[PDB]
C-alpha cells in the first residue's frame, strides 16, 4: 500500500522539481 | 501516514497546476 | 482516502509526462 505511493510521490517530487527548473529555463529564454 | 501523502499531493496538484499556466504563457510568447 | 489517494497520484503521474513533452515541444521554439 504506502510504500507503493510514497515511492510514487517521491517519483513524482523529482519530476516536479525538474520540469520547473524547464520552466524557468524556457522562461528565461524565450 | 495519509496525512503526509495527502499533505504532498498537494503541494504537488498546485505544482502542477502552477507549471500548467507557465507552458501556457510561454506558448503564447514564443 | 487510501484508494482516492493512489489514483490521485495517477492523473499527476500522467499530467506529469505530458507537461514534460509540452515542455519538451517548447524547448525549439525557444
Ligand atoms: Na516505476
Ligand atoms: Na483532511
Ligand atoms: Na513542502
Ligand atoms: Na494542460
Ligand atoms: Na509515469
Ligand atoms: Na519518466
Ligand atoms: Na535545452
Amino acid at each position: 500500500r504506502m510504500k507503493q505511493l510514497e515511492d510514487k510521490v517521491e517519483e513524482l517530487l523529482s519530476k516536479a522539481y525538474h520540469l520547473e527548473n524547464e520552466v524557468a529555463r524556457l522562461k528565461k529564454l524565450v
